[PDB]
C-alpha cells in the first residue's frame, strides 16, 4: 500500500528539502510511466526518440535542473535560465536498443547530481565522479514495469501497477547476496578478451575445486542483466576488448548509475583495476569497462587481475 | 487495422471450417490477454498456477477440446463429454520460470492437433509427432505483448494493443533469415557438451574464415530466445547434458510448437540427429534436445554432427 | 466467463450463418472498444468526428457491408464493390452531444438490416421499417462501458472489462419491468406539449389513485435515459414541439434501434399514434416522436391519446 | 502537461506547508484513481463499500488526519493517535447510489477542514461551518474521470489520463457563467414543492417576458448535475419538500463541499433563506435544502422567496 509518491515525499520531509528534488523525482516517475505505456505499445491500433523527448521535457518542467546529458545527444543540454534548478541529470532514455525490435526487456537509467560549480551551468557540471551521486536508478520494461531507486540510505524496488498508474513498494532495502551462481557476459568476444576475463570464464565452467558450474545468462540489455544481478546475485561483465579498448558501456549514464545501485546494495562495481564510482570523467560520452554484482564473485575476478598483475 | 479476431475468422471461412477451431483460437487469445494483464501486475496494489487455470478453463469453455496436456500437470486432462470438441491442445502455460522473479520475458507456448482416433479420448491422442499439428503458437510477454501464430499457410505476428485489448497484425507471412550472426545457448554446461556443440561454439568465437564473431544472447526463457531467433535470425540451442541427458526442453509443449513455427518460417529444428517434428512421443512430458533457427546455421552444426558420426 | 466474442460466434453457428454477419458484430465490437478508450480520454496527456471515422472504417474493413447511414453524414455511404457485403447499417456514432463537454454519459447506437434488393446498393436500401432489423444495439460509455445487443432471440447485456478488452455477459435474456415508477422527459418544452403528454405528466406528479409520484430522471443522452429505462423500468419520452414539430430524435439510428431493443425486452415504443418499428422511412435523416419503456406505462399514455382522439 | 501531483506540490511550496496537507491531497488523488478503475469495472472478467474502504484506508495512511466522516458510517472515525494528523475530512465515497446499477455517472465528494479545537479529536471537530473549509472538491466518473479541486485561490479541473494514471490540468480557473439556460430538479415532487420553487419552475417553462424557456436536465447524481452546472451554467435544486422537511442532501459531505466549489467559482449556494456555507452543523449527517449555480439564476429564485416572505 506504500506508493513511490509517498515514499519520495516522506524522504523529502526528513531531509527537510525545499521540495525541488522531490519535485524532480515525481517528474522522473511520471516520465517513466509515460514511457512504459509507450513501450507496451498502447495505442498501436521512433521509440528511442519518443523516450528522449519525454525525459527531456518532463525534466525541464521540474524546474529542478540546469544541466542534462542524454545518451541521445552529442552535447549537454543547458537549461533556460527561467526553468533552471540545481540538479544535473544523466539519463539513458531507452537502454537496450539492439533488443527493442525483438521485444526483449529494455529500460531507462538515470543519475542525479548536484550543481557543484558556482559558474554558468555547462557540460563540466556533469563530469563529476559517480561517488558524488545524490540519487541513481532505473526502470525496467520487462514482464512487468519496475522502478529501482538508490539513494544514500538504500535501494528500494517499486512495482508499477498500470491499473492506477502508481509504483508500489515491493522490496524494502535491497542487498545483493554475497555470492551468486550466475555469470553475464557476451562470450561472442572470446577471441579478444584479456587474460583475466578468459581465466574467470574457465572457472565458472570448469571450477578447479569441482563445484557446480555457474549458469549463464545474458539478455543483451544492461538494465535487464543488471537487475537480475541485483535480484538473483551473480556477476555482470562488459569488459574492455581489443575491438572496444575502453569498454562499450558509457560512464555517465550506464556505468555510474548502476555502480551506485550495486554498492548501495552491498555489491561491488569495478573496471577490474578501479572502483567505477571513483573515476573522474573527461567526456560526457566516455566509455569504461564494467564488472558488477555479488561482492565475492567480483572480488574473485579482481584477484585474478592482480594475479595477472 | 487487421485484428487477430478478424484474421482467424477470415482464415476459418477460407478453410470452410465449422467454426469449432475458430472458436478455439479466439479462446486461446482471450486467455493470452488475461495472462498478459496478470503478468504486467495490473491490480497488484502464483503466476504459473494462475496462467494454467486460465488456459485450462478457457480451453474447456471453448467446447472445442477433447484432451489437454499442461506442463503443470502430471497427467493429461480429458474434457467432460458435454464440452468435448475434436481438438487436442499441448500447452506450456508460462514458460521461463527462472525469469519470473527477476522480471525478464516469459510467455505461453501452445500446439494444436486434431483427434487421430475413433476411441475414448485419452493421453494417447496427445502422442502425435509435431508434423501432425494444425497450428503452433507463442505469446511473448516482453517489452510489449506479442502473439505469434503458425498454420499450414505461414507465420504471422500480432502485437497486443493493451489500450483496446486487440492483437494487430504487424508482420505478415514471416520468413527467418537464411543465415544469422547471433548464437543462443547456455554455456554453463560446457564441461558437459558433446564434441559437435563444442566445436560449433569455438567456431562462433574463432571463425576459421576470419570474419566477425557471432554475438551471444541467452535470456533464459525459451519464448524470448526463440522469438529473437525468428526475427533477427541466428541460432538457438539447448543440447543434452549430464543433469539432463535427453535434453531439458519438453517435446510436446516446448520443442514441437517452436519447431513448427520455425519451419513454417523457412527455418530448421533438429535434435542433432533428426527433425524434432518427426519424433513420435511416448510420454506427454518427454524431453528432447533442440537446435533451431536459420537454415545455414543449423545446417553448419548438422554437418559437424555428421562429420563426427562419419569418423 | 462468457465473452461477447464467444456469444456471437456461437449464435452465428446455431443460425448456420456464413460468418459475414458474425464478422460484422466482431467489427462493431472492436470499434466500440476503440471509441470507449478515446471517450475515457486515454492518451490525452473532435470526439464526434473520431467516433464516426472509426465506425465507417471498421464497418468497411468488415467486408460485410453494402450501405451505411451516419447521423454525421448528409448522404448514405455506398461501400466500394471489392468490400461489399449483404448488410446495411444505420448508426449514430456518438449520441448525446450536449453532454460531451460536461462529461455526462454518451454512447453509440446501431441498427442492422439485410439488403432487400437485387439492384445497385443505394440509399433506398436503408429505408426499411424498424420491424425489418436483424439486430439493434447500443454501447453506453457511462460509469462503466456496456454494450447491449438485441436479436430475434432476445436482449443481452455485456460489460466491458477494460483490463482485457473483452465484453462479458452480465445480464441474460433481459426483460423490462411491466410497470415502473420513473418518468424521463425534457419538461422545458412544456409550453409546447400536446394535451395528452401534459395530462400524463400531471398524472405522474399528482396520481389520481393517491399513490407515490413517479421520480423524474433525464440525463440528456438518449443512450443513458433509455438504458436506465430498460434496467429500472419506467418510461422515456421525446414528443413533438414547436422547434421540432415532428419530434427531435431520428427514426433510423435513434428511434428504430432503441424501439427494437425495447420490444425484444417485452416493452413498447410508440410515436403516440403508431408503433415506431412500423413507420416506413422516406428520408434517412427523418425524425419521429418517441415514447418507450414498460408496457403499462406506455399503454397508460396511449390511452390518454386515444381518449383525446375519441372526443 | 501540468499534472495534479505537480500542481498540488507547488501550491504546497507557496503556502510553505509542512507537507502534511500536500501529502493528504496526493493520498486523496490516489484513492480516487483506485475508485475510478473499480467503477469502470476493470477486472470484472459491493461498489459503495469498496469505495469507502479505500477512502478510509488511504486517508489514514496520509498521517494527515484525525477525524473522518463518511456518508457510509453512523459515527465519526477518530484516527489512532499514531496516525493522527491535523485535518478533518468529510467525504461521500460514492455519490449517486440510485444510479450505480444503470451505469449512470457517479462520483466522490470531499471536504477538508483544519482541527480547530485543542482537545481530544471527536465528532464535533467536523461540525464546522462550510465557510471554514480549507479545500473541497469532487471526482466525476462520467464518460471520462475528472477531479475538480477548490481551494482559496480558485477552482481547477484535472482530467484523469487513465493511460499513465495522472490527472492533467484542463481548466485553469473555473468561473461559472453569470446566467444559464438549464435548470435541474426532480420534478417528481411537484405536489410537495413550496410556493417559491413552484413559481420558479413556471418561469423556466413559461417565461413571463416571453423569452426562450430553460432546458431541463437531471441526471440524478448530485455530482453529475452539479458538475454540469459549473461547466454549462444554470441552476441545481434539491429543495426541502413535505416528505423531506429539511431537504435530502447532507450538509457535511454533499451540500458544503459543492457550495464551496460554487462560490469559489463566482456562483451562489443557498438554502433559499441562507447561504449554505454559513450554517452551523448540529449533526454529522444533517440534511439541508440546497440551490446552487449561476449567480443570476439563484438570485432570481431568492427574490421569489423573499417575495413569498
Ligand atoms: N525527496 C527526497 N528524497 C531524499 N532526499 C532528499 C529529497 N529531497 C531533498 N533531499 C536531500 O536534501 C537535499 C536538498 O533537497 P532540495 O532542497 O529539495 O533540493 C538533496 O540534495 C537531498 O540530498
Ligand atoms: N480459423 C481457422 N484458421 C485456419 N484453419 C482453419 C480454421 N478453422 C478451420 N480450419 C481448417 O479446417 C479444419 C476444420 O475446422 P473446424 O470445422 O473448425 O474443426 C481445421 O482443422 C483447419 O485446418
Ligand atoms: N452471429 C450471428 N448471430 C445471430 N444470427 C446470425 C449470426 N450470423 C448469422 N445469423 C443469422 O443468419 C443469417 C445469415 O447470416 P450470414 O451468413 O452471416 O449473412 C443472418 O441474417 C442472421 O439472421
Ligand atoms: N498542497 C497545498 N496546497 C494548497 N495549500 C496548502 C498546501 N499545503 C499547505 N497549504 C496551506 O498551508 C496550510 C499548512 O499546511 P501543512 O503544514 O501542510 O498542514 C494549510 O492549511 C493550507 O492552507
Ligand atoms: O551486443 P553487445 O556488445 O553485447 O552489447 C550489449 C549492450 O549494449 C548496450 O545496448 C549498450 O548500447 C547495452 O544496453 C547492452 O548491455
Ligand atoms: O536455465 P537453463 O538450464 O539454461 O534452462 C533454461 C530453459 O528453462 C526453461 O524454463 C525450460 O524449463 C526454458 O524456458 C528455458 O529455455
Ligand atoms: O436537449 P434536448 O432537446 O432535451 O434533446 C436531448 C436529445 O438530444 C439528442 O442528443 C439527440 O440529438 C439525444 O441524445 C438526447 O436524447
Ligand atoms: O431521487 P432523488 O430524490 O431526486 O435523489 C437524487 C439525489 O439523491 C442522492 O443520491 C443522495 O443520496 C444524490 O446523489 C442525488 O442528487
Ligand atoms: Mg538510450
Ligand atoms: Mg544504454
Ligand atoms: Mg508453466
Ligand atoms: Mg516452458
Ligand atoms: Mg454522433
Ligand atoms: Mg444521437
Ligand atoms: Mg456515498
Ligand atoms: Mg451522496
Amino acid at each position: 500500500d506504500v506508493t513511490l509518491t509517498r515514499f519520495v515525499m516522506e524522504e523529502g520531509r526528513k531531509a527537510r528539502g525545499t521540495g525541488e528534488m522531490t519535485q524532480l523525482l515525481n517528474s522522473l516517475c511520471t516520465a517513466v510511466k509515460a514511457i512504459s505505456t509507450a513501450v507496451r505499445k498502447a495505442g498501436i491500433a521512433k521509440l528511442d526518440v519518443l523516450s528522449n523527448d519525454l525525459v527531456i521535457n518532463v525534466l525541464k518542467s521540474s524546474f529542478a535542473t540546469c544541466v542534462l546529458v542524454s545518451e541521445e545527444d552529442k552535447n549537454a543540454i543547458i537549461v533556460e535560465p527561467e526553468k533552471r534548478g540545481k540538479y544535473v541529470v544523466c539519463f539513458d532514455p531507452l537502454d537496450g536498443s539492439s533488443n527493442i525490435d525483438c521485444l526483449v526487456s529494455i529500460g531507462t537509467i538515470f543519475g542525479i547530481y548536484r550543481k557543484n560549480s558556482t559558474d554558468e551551468p555547462s557540460e563540466k557540471d556533469a563530469l563529476q565522479p559517480g561517488r558524488n551521486l545524490v540519487a541513481a536508478g532505473y526502470a525496467l520494461y520487462g514482464s512487468a514495469t519496475m522502478l529501482v531507486l538508490a539513494m544514500v540510505n538504500g535501494v528500494n524496488c517499486f512495482m508499477l501497477d498500470p491499473a492506477i498508474g502508481e509504483f508500489i513498494l515491493v522490496d524494502r532495502d535491497v542487498k545483493i547476496k554475497k555470492k551468486g551462481s550466475i555469470y553475464s557476459i557476451n562470450e561472442g568476444y572470446a577471441k579478444e578478451f584479456d587474460p583475466a576475463i578468459t581465466e574467470y570464464i574457465q572457472r565458472k565452467k570448469f571450477p578447479p575445486d569441482n563445484s557446480a558450474p555457474y549458469g549463464a545468462r545474458y539478455v543483451g540489455s544492461m538494465v535487464a542483466d543488471v537487475h537480475r544481478t541485483l535480484v538473483y546475485g551473480g556477476i555482470f561483465m562488459y569488459p574492455a576488448n581489443k575491438k572496444s579498448p575502453k569498454g562499450k558501456l558509457r560512464l555517465l549514464y550506464e556505468c555510474n548509475p548502476m555502480a551506485y545501485v550495486m554498492e548501495k546494495a552491498g555489491g561491488l562495481a569495478t573496471t577490474g583495476k578501479e572502483a567505477v564510482l571513483d573515476i573522474v570523467p573527461t567526456d560526457i560520452h566516455q566509455r569504461a569497462p564494467i564488472i558488477l554484482g555479488s561482492p565475492e564473485d567480483v572480488t574473485e575476478l579482481l584477484e585474478i587481475y592482480q594475479k595477472h598483475a
